[PDB]
């Protein structure tokens, strides 16, 4: 594989070099002209060897730094968890507030901090790449996939993109508020005292590590639990379904919109079944198109309905695969990054339906679906769609302001929260600093992969799915339509998959939609049936969510310094060394009043001085939590009492006397006065 | 030459020592001279090492209360501290810059405890009076 | 118990394998000084309250058994 891959790259660098011969100036043909495009893009070959060498040294380092992240247990350090196994079990599966925050402040002190000046490095790197490739930015370069120019209609510029999905995200805000209200209320019932009706959402409680799905959320949020969910993986056991006839289930479906037949060596070639222990075999379902006339699946399926919905769902991939096989090979792909996953999801969509499960057998016929049922499936599809939404929207926005450099380095933190708490309505349980380096913790962020393909196929999907559902001629609501035995649908559905990249992406849209650009009105109509039952649910609770709330407020308590009303001249600067000073002064404080009144020996430090909302006026709030229990927070009463009992040897610290240092809760007295006798 | 001295150590060479007088210079309502002090007093060496090297040097190095290593503890408050570097132990800072750091930011440290350049004694650092202003 | 360099903090080194090797093979007195440091700042730290408890609980057994 890695000689193969080798040459391969060494053959499509040469022919790059080779197409430089023919500007693009001088072309005539559009296809000519795109495949010429495709075939001329430097990529980082346009930096020098140096920078080319760190960029790939960077890369690679922050890849491996995300894999071989360890996370240690405070109380037995001799234990550590990665992220794939353990981490992720205890995000998505525990109940305990304590045990999710320092599972989440963990993973976010000890990788976060590795990564951050990495990533300073590939930014200023990677806008050094852009620039010289004639782009404005790294940002403009991603964007760039969008891009369609002279067609005279169909012209879609980069910068119109940001446009796009600012417009299209102001119509979906509505419904979010809605669903993060009722997500709010239906928490309190499960994290009491710890979430606030009127204030966000705490990060560590979204049921994943960085909230990007809500998914598992779902059994805290169920709207009926008395009512099941429609599962058939138990008829399929009962039918004796293994992992061949569900493929061929699939095909029937296919076919019965008109889509060809599975070609002959695909049964042959395909691996529908895990090869066992004997030999060894990677189990990610995936399409691969050889080239030639071949196409497989890889996939080690078993008998569930979630791999029923993944066999679809690939089997959609190959047959979009299959569309543009007469189209040279540099369009052997979709019209986009997000076209592809669109048209493997809608096969999905469409197969989970209680109809098609009705028709096909799986689901008794005597079967009378609930209104009841339909809110749980369609909440269901929201925590998974709807969720990953606004988080994609600001997480893309962040890269895209930071490549752009409208975001200072100093402020990357300060303003990534910032849009987190008025975007997505997540709140962060503890303050961070700009020495971590949150948003590169995730997988898409350190691993150089663009993250607005996840949104914009998240739309795609349903302006397909309605389209689809206008052929079939289907009355009822959206998320009951099916496409099956509609051959005016599948007409409509190969047109455009057969223009594969040889078009632009918005013209493929016209051929299916029937628009030129993204609308989110079919998301919308599709979410109606939940998006009245949550609106009627939302009567007496406050719908929305405050910026200023957040989980450490309430045990914070605000110091206010004023150096130059004290001092005058001879004012020294407040950098971040006198910060640490402070902090420190702080623990010491702290280690006196639990030495001298409770007589326990506490090992604070001054890492365990928690400060935010830092200011130029030098007012900041802080908190004091325990040794190594991030979980653990003093109350603010001993943390008054122990200010209360050093605050002199913090006065004389800085050089200042109870009007420049202000505790705003904490008033000095300043003595009785004697008496002549 | 066959045995050794108990005396000798690595880090001698590098070592700035510390003798501190509450008693004379406070006299009574003289505080005692717990952990939670010594580890006041790292973090302030720690703080200054800061301030030489941002102010100076130009380099944003992230000491610790970790980092101002003590040795040899008296009941005299008198001690040896050496600084290393932030998380490489084979590197001590020379002592002509920690000399240098602590004149720099004396002030800081003496005010920190209520001290005042007689009773927070360096050994290898002498103060400076000031020159005495004289008439037309 | 692991010790896990600075620099890469995301390999580390337990006992037998590797930091025996370094201690024992090494002629860089950094590296060296590195291992003996972090062996005995990651392990003993971790050690110490335990052995207290063990020495209290020992002393007592043989106190109890007429020693
Ligand atoms: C870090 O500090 C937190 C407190 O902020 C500690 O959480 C506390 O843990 C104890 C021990 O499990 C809890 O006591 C138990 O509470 C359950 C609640 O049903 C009760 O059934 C048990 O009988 C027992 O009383 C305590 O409630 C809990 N407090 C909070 C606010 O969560 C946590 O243990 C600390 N972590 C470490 C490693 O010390
Ligand atoms: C921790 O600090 C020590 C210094 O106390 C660093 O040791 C120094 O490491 C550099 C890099 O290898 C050495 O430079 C090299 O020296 C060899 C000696 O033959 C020479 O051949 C090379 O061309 C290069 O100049 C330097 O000599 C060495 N200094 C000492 C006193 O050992 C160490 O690298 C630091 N550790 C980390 C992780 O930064
Ligand atoms: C642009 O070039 C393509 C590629 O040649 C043309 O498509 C046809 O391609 C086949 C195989 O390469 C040729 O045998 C045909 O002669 C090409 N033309 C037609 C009409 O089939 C395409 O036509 C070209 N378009 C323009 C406007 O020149
Ligand atoms: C790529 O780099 C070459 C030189 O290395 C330069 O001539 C060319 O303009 C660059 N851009 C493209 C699109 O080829
Ligand atoms: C597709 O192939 C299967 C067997 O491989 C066959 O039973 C089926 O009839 C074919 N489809 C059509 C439309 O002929
Ligand atoms: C389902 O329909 C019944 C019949 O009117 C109604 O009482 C009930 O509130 C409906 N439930 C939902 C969730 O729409
Ligand atoms: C589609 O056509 C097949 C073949 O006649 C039939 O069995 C099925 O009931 C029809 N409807 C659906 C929803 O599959
Ligand atoms: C003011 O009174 C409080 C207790 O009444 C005392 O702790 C504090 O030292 C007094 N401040 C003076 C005397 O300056
Ligand atoms: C003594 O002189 C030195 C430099 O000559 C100066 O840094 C220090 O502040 C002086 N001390 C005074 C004026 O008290
Ligand atoms: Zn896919």
């Amino acid at each position: 594989m890695n000689n193969a891959g080798d040459k391969w790259s060494a053959f499509l660098k040469e022919q790059s070099t080779l197409a430089q011969m023919y500007p693009l100036q001088e072309i005539q043909n559009l296809t000519v002209k795109l495949q010429l495009q495709a075939l001329q893009q430097n990529g980082s070959s346009v930096l020098s060897e140096d920078k080319s060498k760190r960029l790939n040294t960077i890369l690679n380092t922050m890849s491996t730094i995300y894999s071989t992240g360890k996370v240690c247990n405070p109380d037995n350090p001799q234990e550590c968890l990665l992220l794939e196994p353990g981490l992720n079990e205890i995000m998505a599966n525990s109940l305990d507030y304590n045990e999710r925050l320092w599972a989440w402040e963990s993973w976010r002190s000890e990788v976060g901090k590795q990564l951050r000046p990495l990533y300073e490095e590939y930014v200023v790197l990677k806008n050094e790449m852009a620039r010289a490739n004639h782009y404005e930015d790294y940002g403009d370069y991603w964007r760039g996939d969008y891009e369609v120019n002279g067609v005279d209609g169909y012209d879609y510029s980069r910068g119109q993109l940001i446009e796009d999905v600012e417009h299209t995200f102001e119509e979906i805000k509505p419904l979010y508020e809605h669903l993060h209200a009722y997500v709010r209320a239906k928490l309190m019932n499960a994290y009491p005292s710890y979430i606030s009706p009127i204030g966000c959402l705490p990060a560590h409680l979204l049921g994943d590590m960085w909230g990007r799905f809500w998914t598992n959320l779902y059994s805290l949020t169920v709207p009926f639990g008395q009512k099941p969910n429609i599962d058939v993986t138990d008829a399929m056991v009962d039918q004796a379904w293994d992992a061949q006839r569900i493929f061929k289930e699939a095909e029937k479906f296919f076919v019965s919109v008109g889509l060809p037949n599975m070609t002959q060596g695909f049964w042959e070639n395909s691996m529908l079944t895990d090869p066992g222990n004997v030999q060894k075999a990677v189990c990610h379902p995936t399409a691969w198109d050889l080239g030639k006339g071949d196409f497989r699946i890889l996939m080690c399926t078993k008998v569930t309905m979630d791999d029923f919905l993944t066999a679809h769902h690939e089997m959609g991939h190959i047959q979009y695969d299959m569309a543009y096989a007469a189209q040279p090979f540099l369009l052997r792909n979709g019209a986009n990054e997000g076209f592809h996953e669109a048209v493997g999801e809608i096969m999905s969509l469409s197969a989970a339906t209680p109809k098609h499960l009705k028709s096909i057998g799986l689901l008794s016929p005597d079967f009378q679906e609930d209104n009841e049922t339909e809110i749980n499936f369609l909440l269901k599809q929201a925590l998974t769609i709807v969720g990953t939404l606004p988080f994609t929207y600001m997480l893309e926005k962040w890269r895209w302001m930071v490549f752009k450099g409208e975001i200072p380095k100093d402020q990357w933190m300060k303003k990534w929260w910032e849009m987190k708490r008025e975007i997505v309505g997540v709140v962060e349980p503890v303050p961070h600093d700009e020495t971590y380096c949150d948003p590169a913790s995730l997988f898409h962020v350190s691993n150089d992969y663009s993250f607005i393909r996840y949104y914009t196929r998240t739309l795609y999907q349903f302006q397909f799915q309605e389209a689809l559902c206008q052929a079939a001629k289907h009355e009822g609501p959206l998320h009951k339509c099916d496409i099956s035995n509609s051959t005016e649908a599948g007409q409509k559905l190969f047109n455009m998959l057969r223009l594969g990249k040889s078009e632009p992406w918005t013209l493929a849209l016209e051929n299916v939609v029937g628009a030129k650009n993204m609308n989110v009105r079919p998301l919308l109509n599709y979410f109606e049936p939940l998006f009245t039952w949550l609106k009627d649910q939302n009567k007496n609770s406050f719908v929305g969510w405050s910026t200023d709330w957040s989980p450490y407020a309430d045990q914070s308590i605000k110091v206010r310094i004023s150096l130059k009303s004290a001092l005058g001249d001879k004012a020294y600067e407040w950098n971040d060394n006198e910060m640490y000073l402070f902090r420190s002064s702080v623990a010491y404080a702290m280690r006196q009043y639990f030495l001298k009144v409770k007589n326990q020996m506490i090992l604070f430090g001054e890492e365990d001085v928690r400060v935010a909302n830092l200011k130029p006026r030098i007012s900041f709030n802080f908190f004091v939590t325990a040794p190594k229990n991030v979980s653990d927070i003093i109350p603010r009463t001993e943390v008054e009492k122990a200010i209360r009992m050093s605050r002199s040897r913090i006065n004389d610290a800085f050089r200042l006397n109870d009007n420049s240092l202000e505790f705003l809760g904490i008033q000095p007295t300043l003595g009785p006065p004697n008496q002549p006798p």
